[PDB]
């Protein structure tokens, strides 16, 4: 997260970092099993770390759980990140509370202007690498349809969302993948991608859950 600040131990409880011996990406906790991420963040030996602040250290609160099965969107296209969403089943259920909560679905998408919040461990330069041990939290609105399709000519399709600022200096990064943007809430968007990071008139993109709620729900009930 770029332009972000320190979000405090276990404010956003359903928070996931998806690790393989290191942090890769982030994922959003749906219910007691099951991790809503990005398809692009698909990976074998994939470990789902909940309850975390500080990814570095055991602190407490943290819940480690294998992966049982990641499901990519079966028309994730990986050129056009178009349907960039994927689930993952945990090998078993998470032990809910105060620190570790899941996310609700949304019932209607959000409009422009929804001021949310997108979260992360992802990188916090625009111009080189720097990885935060906390977790990094930024509020930003849904930009318009028309402002979106400016800055990204032909490459946004009715499947992703533009979120940030044009001016620059604040968006989600590298790292941030997969992450929640919560309005109102509701999950609205998985950070996704975007031109650099933080660039001048060019937000970032995410996937438009309201678009896969239904995808979600039938594909959770069959497994
Ligand atoms: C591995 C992966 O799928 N991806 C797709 C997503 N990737 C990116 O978007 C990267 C870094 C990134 C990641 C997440 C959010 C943002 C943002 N600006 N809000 C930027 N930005 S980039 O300019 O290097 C970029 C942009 C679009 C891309 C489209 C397809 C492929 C690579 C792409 C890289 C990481 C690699
Ligand atoms: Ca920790």
């Amino acid at each position: 997260i770029v332009g972000g600040y320190t979000c405090g131990a276990n404010t956003v409880p359903y928070q996931v970092s998806l690790n393989s011996g290191y942090h890769f990406c982030g994922g959003s906790l749906i219910n007691s099993q099951w991790v809503v991420s990005a398809a692009h963040c698909y990976k074998s030996g994939i470990q789902v770390r909940l309850g975390e602040d500080n990814i570095n250290v055991v602190e407490g609160n943290e819940q480690f759980i294998s992966a049982s099965k990641s499901i990519v969107h079966p028309s994730y296209n990986s050129n056009t990140l178009n349907n960039d969403i994927m689930l993952i089943k945990l090998k078993s259920a998470a032990s809910l509370n105060s620190r570790v909560a899941s996310i609700s679905l949304p019932t209607s998408c959000a409009s422009a202007g929804t001021q949310c919040l997108i979260s992360g461990w992802g990188n916090t330069k625009s111009s080189g690498t720097s990885y935060p041990d906390v977790l990094k939290c930024l509020k930003a609105p849904i930009l318009s349809d028309s402002s979106c399709k400016s800055a990204y000519p032909g490459q946004i399709t009715s499947n992703m969302f533009c979120a940030g600022y044009l001016e620059g200096g604040k968006d989600s990064c590298q790292g941030d993948s997969g992450g929640p943007v919560v309005c109102s809430g509701k999950l609205q968007g998985i950070v996704s991608w975007g031109s650099g990071c933080a660039q001048k008139n060019k937000p970032g993109v995410y996937t438009k859950v309201c678009n896969y709620v239904s995808w979600i729900k039938q594909t959770i009930a069959s497994n």
